[PDB]
């Protein structure tokens, strides 16, 4: 159909259709009379998987031969989302798949509905790791993904009355297809017990042993033939377990507990014992299935050459039980000298933060640690000693250093710092964009950064164009590749070749003719699936993102409130007309989160029933936001929000999506924001609000939020409203929280920005009136995307912190 | 190689070579250096379980067009054992996969051999139900077996220090491939709640839901082309299930336990309430999925052609929940009024007994059933008191009576009495042998015999000759083939032809023959499984089945303590050689079955390493006996032990299984014994000890068993040496409570049979001196071995309770 797609060559389609029927028959154990489309997923599902395996077994023979470095890149979260389509396109079968499904009489986009997500992540922590495997396997490195196989990933988010429910995401009931499971490889980890010391060593002893199976999900790179592996363990008991006997039976559920269940917070540290359990579990099984690989390797006992052929990347400090599991493995099982392993385990790992927010940083409180971990405990103690030797030594006398830079801290209750412990036992400590990169060495980790200022370094976050781009937006893909070709889907940087098409007339009625049919698609999608009425002629105005104060979603709020005013203070104005969709999920303790989605449809319920408006404001509470329905939403956006206040967003990825896709952004001078604005030019960019400088200036001589309430009649009138009942005019004092919050204790100054905001707004709205330039600034932000790229930021860890080669090249089919 | 085992024809052959290959390659994604002989196991699984496919659809299809009366069989537990084998053979694919295998460098037998039993039962009653389903494939009949899929068999025995452990049956790790997973037809079932009385009458509500999802197993008949289906239910919590989060997820596991794990009680009730649970588990299920199809069928709201299309038969009193189900759901739901429900289910249901046993009878505390039931209850009461208005009018003025028919038990708790209810709301109850029947009749229910006697029937269980023939014993199988054919097979009455070859010589030697190869071939499996080292010239004397009082374990133990102490007597005299094995799991809580077993073993403690016995006598104790364990011991056994008190076991199965394979039995007259040396002649039978009159005689009198202890030297002699710890020397009074137990409270009577068991022992050993007599007898008991086939037993159940004609007929192919 569309060229990007494939080859539909005739002699692949008929392989494909008998295929087909041989499964449907077969594996599934079903016949035309009776198959449901879900049937219909399954058969195509299972005939596309037949694809993979050959190049996935040939993959890890080539690296058997080969015997190269390999990457180990340990997460808890895998937010994989779909893997239908996504395996077609990578593998060239698009086009063939469409017409097979054709010639039987089934529309194949009816069956990729049907698949769930594989929810297994919270939002760009989890993504983040998605798009990274995606990009290791096009760039052929040896690489593999370790995780928990959760049984429930990230809930199911349903409104009831405006109010946010949780419902469990059972996304395995009907089977995952795509996995194997691997119950030959199970391995033992094991808990609790108490240290014995012998003249032999340490031993470890009177454990609880939980069992580790492994599932494989295949991984393939972007039509070069590579199938790398993501591995995933799951809990299961010893069959000795306990072993009145029913109950003893039974109980084998608390050990089976482990892989259960996703823990819902983004960027949030909760310090309860299953989840320090899952951390130690994936980080206990994964090492094991590393050092059992090492050894059974084409090489040479020998833990010196482990460096030059292991490399683990810490995804935040989740995994950071990988530093003192490996000394432990290395001293206490192997033998080797304290110092030895210390210098394998430091040119072996590697950690990426995440975020610089507090109450996200791990500490886990010793007594815990104490319990189910003595002996990994013991080992930090030592570490830590050794650790504040080298920064006595460095600085004498200054005693300050010391225990701010102790890995234990002190206090009512002591705890330990994972953030310090991987910095401390880590080659290479990378921020996740330019400037949270320089914040963690001017700020945060000012003090390890001046003791070792070579290990810092910075790998700006990127996304896959494969899902990204080639996936969710074909039109928007065939258009660029009818102008410069295909090349750029795995060269991104290409792109800038689209900038002598800024006037280009053709071109420009193109990109503005597949942003209208996104948009014409996507307004389908809301009314056959939640009876929602939008016009499509409107500005699409998005805020995706899990709901966080930080994010400002409150901010957004007040601008939709404020352009409501506006239309009722003088009614027969012309305003240019927008749909704002606001998006995502809050985590089920954080009462906050959930008052803010509570406002959100409580405006929807005001704005999108008063006549006076029209269809000119309209508010839409997007449900259950994920990555399928990024995979729509994004697509159909004219506007995107990046609006969290400077110095909070690390890097943000969204953002990024947006911009491959044609929607322009409104934001502050925020994570890879900045880095956007660079490639593509201040001008392009509706930049707004404090600086980093801005919001410290105001820090010291202290954030009175009275002020602006004060000064901003505008904004008076908004907090007046919310307070008197407005909004909610059977409950008056319903959003009392907010306005307190927001007068009182606001950590994050969203009246500072409102000024600034509106205006900019306003700019955006000028901007919309004339179609012609909009989408010659859209030109502009999609041809200098290139950066942003998850393949320039694998290269970049590749070369920089790995030291492995990216490769383009083929393998044998 | 064999004649009984198939075409081996060069184009099968390398078909199924290759669909091997593409097994191990795209379903196992392995390759020649890697797959392990488990993964051989499952390539060969799954390219056998291919050829089923094709016919399950096509069976069902059939049963569709023709609409035909079906059978239910309800039963809690289905023990199938292993799978492969009884496939192939069923297929005629057995010798065209040895080809095929051979071809590939690989033995099928050592395969074979890495496959799990389906556990999912205790002894008799579970087994039944496998052949059961087996015979009504091979005949034919539209049938369904309905079950529970268990996550954990009947446990492991681990013998240790001579005492059981038991662990868990882990049968799933690797995975079944065997079953489909149904998820598309998860059904509701219903707990606790209340009771609303409207006009519109009953309603249950505030009911906890559990879902009930089915897995689906194909049950092929032999060489029939007829693949039935066995639908097995797993528990799974509901979505919106409690929904502080994570608790939410992990207590799901709470509705799950009810698919958990099988109750390990052989013939003992436990009224626990997780059992209860799984009971109305099963029955709530398969209810809705009966009526269901029975509103889906081509045919015309209208109950009343019900009973001509459905017949569901109970396995025992624990689906007896069925009963007011069916009510529940005609009154409730269908709004039939009571009397011609009542009508509609009487016609539908039938009740097999299998035991008469006070402490196995299901008698349900009504308080468990009012918390957890309550409409159900309800419904048993009206039940009950329309019965009774039965009975008042039948009997007036007999009010004993109506106490004992009552439903309800009266005393410090009440209960309700479920073998009661299945008689009052069954068109037909029986017994599972002559006997059995009769002992119904004329104790245990002769007031419901008075009431209604046309209800009352016999149905003398069976085995299948494909399992317990064909399969485990091919050497013997052919022998008779050669002479006879095959179709005794599908027809075992053929077997008579056998007697015209009494005094065949030819014949003689090959008899002799197979069983010397079976009992080298198991001596074997002992050495390299268990390095225990057995004489095979020996006489192999085995009792196997469930380790219980009833079956008299204890009597052979006594036997074998006086074989020993005969030898030790006079050294030097000869005595014919035996190995006694004795094997069989105990309930977990059953501790005198556990002390049982420990004396067994403390028996061959010291017999096995007497150097005066020598290789005259061993005493053997067979650790985890099951089905796959039976299939190996019963072809290489002599005599079979079938030595339970007169009256207390209802048939026996075991019994027929060393009857068909060339053992010898030495029983009392009970249970099928009866009947198997009536079609033998009783010169062909060891019968001794007393009959079902003599224990009456004894029980009036009242039993002493002082009176034997005083008059039997030998028996004096050995409870002396039990009581001295002669077996137990560092435990001297270890076996006090058995010893304990045999004098003052043992209700077996044990010692009544002691003096004509030791006598009737000495005349096996008599014609054991005479080989060619031994066979002679041998071939007189194989050769009448036919009306003991499941195929005689499931035309008789067609026949005379569910009335539908047994078909022999082939389907296409
Ligand atoms: C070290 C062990 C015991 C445990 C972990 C393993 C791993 O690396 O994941 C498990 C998987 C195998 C068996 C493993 C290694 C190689 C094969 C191989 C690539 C071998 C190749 O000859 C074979 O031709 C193929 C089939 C290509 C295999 C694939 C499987 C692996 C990678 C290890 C085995
Ligand atoms: C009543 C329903 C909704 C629930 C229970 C069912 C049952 O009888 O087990 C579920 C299974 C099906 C769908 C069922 C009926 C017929 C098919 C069929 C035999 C139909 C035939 O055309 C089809 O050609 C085949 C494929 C032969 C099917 C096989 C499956 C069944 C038996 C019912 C469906």
């Amino acid at each position: 159909q569309i060229s990007v797609r494939g080859l539909a060559g005739v002699e692949n389609v008929t392989e494909l259709k008998k295929n087909f029927n041989r499964h449907l028959h077969f594996t599934l154990v079903k016949d035309r009379n009776v198959a449901t489309p879900r049937d219909y997923y399954f058969a195509l599902a299972h005939t596309v998987r037949d694809h993979l395996v050959g190049r996935w077994i040939r993959t890890q023979q080539h690296y058997y031969e080969k015997d190269p470095k390999r990457i180990y890149y340990l997460s808890l979260e895998f937010y994989m989302g779909r893997t239908l389509q996504n395996t077609m396109v990578n593998l060239a079968l698009e086009n063939a798949c469409d017409e097979a499904t054709y010639q039987l009489g089934l529309d194949m986009e009816e069956l990729e509905e049907i698949e769930e997500d594989a929810g297994l992540g919270n939002g760009g922590l989890g993504r983040l790791a998605a798009c990274f495997l995606d990009s290791m396997a096009t760039l052929g490195l040896a690489a593999y993904g370790y995780g928990i196989r959760y049984e429930f990933g990230i809930f199911n988010q349903k409104i009831c009355g405006g109010w946010q429910m949780e419902e469990a995401d059972d996304w395995l009931r009907y089977g995952n297809p795509w996995e194997k499971a691997r119950p030959e490889f199970t391995l033992p980890v094991h808990f609790y017990g108490r240290v014995e010391h012998t003249s032999q060593g340490a031993k470890w002893v009177d454990t609880q042993v939980v069992l580790a199976m492994p599932y494989d999900t295949p991984v393939p790179g972007y039509r070069n033939n590579v199938v790398n592996t993501m591995r995933l363990w799951s809990a299961k008991a010893p069959n000795d377990f306990n072993l009145g006997y029913i109950q003893a039976v039974l109980d084998r559920n608390l050990a089976e507990n482990i892989s259960r269940v996703l823990y819902p917070n983004d960027n949030f540290f909760e310090g309860k014992e299953l989840r320090l359990k899952q951390e130690y579990f994936v980080v206990a099984a994964t090492l094991q299935d590393i050092i059992r690989r090492f050894k059974s390797s084409k090489f040479g006992t020998n833990f010196d050459a482990f460096p030059d052929k292991v490399a683990i990347q810490l995804n935040d400090t989740h995994p950071s039980l990988a530093i003192p599991e490996l000394m432990r493995v290395l001293v206490d099982l192997e033998r080797l000298d304290w110092d030895k392993a210390w210098e394998v385990t430091v040119k072996t790992c590697a950690y990426t933060n995440h975020t610089v927010l507090p109450e996200a940083l791990e500490r886990w409180p010793v007594h815990l640690l104490e319990t189910l971990l003595p002996r990994h405990l013991q080992i930090i103690y030592e570490i830590n000693q050794r650790f504040l030797n080298r920064v006595a030594a460095a600085f004498p006398g200054d005693v300050d250093r010391l225990r701010r830079m102790s890995l234990v801290e002190e206090g009512a209750v002591k705890r330990i710092n994972m953030a310090h412990l991987c910095i401390a036992g880590s080659h290479a400590v990378n921020g996740v964009a330019r400037i949270h990169s320089e914040i963690l060495k001017k700020t945060i980790f000012k003090d390890f950064y001046e003791l070792e200022p070579h290990k810092f370094q910075n790998k700006t976050n990127g996304i896959t164009p494969r899902r990204w781009l080639v996936l969710c937006n074909p039109g928007l893909a065939e258009i660029i590749a009818e102008r410069i070709g295909e090349e750029y889907i795995s060269d991104l940087d290409q792109l800038r070749k689209l900038l002598s098409y800024v006037d280009d007339e053709a071109f420009i009625r193109d990109v503005a003719k597949v942003k209208q049919e996104n948009k014409l698609k996507f307004a389908a999608y809301l009314e056959r699936e939640y009876k929602v009425h939008i016009n499509p002629n409107s500005l699409f105005d998005v805020q995706v993102k899990r709901i966080h104060e930080y994010k400002r979603q409150l901010l957004n709020c007040l601008h939709v409130i404020t352009l409501y005013n506006r239309i009722k203070k003088e009614p027969n104005k012309f305003v240019v007309p927008r749909t704002v969709m606001i998006g995502g999920k809050a985590a089920p303790g954080y009462h906050m989160a959930k008052m803010i989605i509570k406002l959100i449809t409580a405006i929807g319920d005001v704005v999108n029933h008063d006549p006076v408006v029209g269809d000119r404001l309209r508010v839409i509470f997007l449900e259950n936001y994920r990555v399928s329905l990024a995979e729509k939403v994004i697509p159909a956006a004219d506007l995107s929000e990046q609006i969290s206040t400077a110095g909070t967003e690390a890097s943000g990825t969204g953002n990024m999506k947006f911009m491959l896709n044609g929607a322009l952004t409104i934001g502050t001078m925020d994570g890879a924001n900045v880095e956007m604005a660079e490639e593509a030019g201040e001008e392009n960019f509706f930049i707004f609000g404090m600086r980093v400088e801005d919001v410290d200036r105001l820090d010291q001589r202290g954030y009175n939020a009275q002020e602006y309430y004060d000064r901003i009649p505008e904004l008076r009138q908004i907090i007046e409203q919310l307070s008197s009942g407005f909004f909610s005019p059977k409950q008056p004092d319903l959003f009392k929280d907010i306005v307190n919050m927001l007068m009182h204790h606001d950590r994050f100054k969203v009246f500072a920005d409102y000024e600034e905001y509106v205006k900019c707004q306003e700019r955006v709205s000028a901007l919309y009136k004339n179609p012609r330039e909009w989408t010659r600034m859209v030109i502009r932000n999609i041809a200098t995307s290139g950066k942003f790229s998850s393949d320039r930021t694998i290269a970049q860890y590749a070369r920089e912190i790995w030291g492995v080669e990216p490769s383009r090249q083929r393998l044998p089919a």
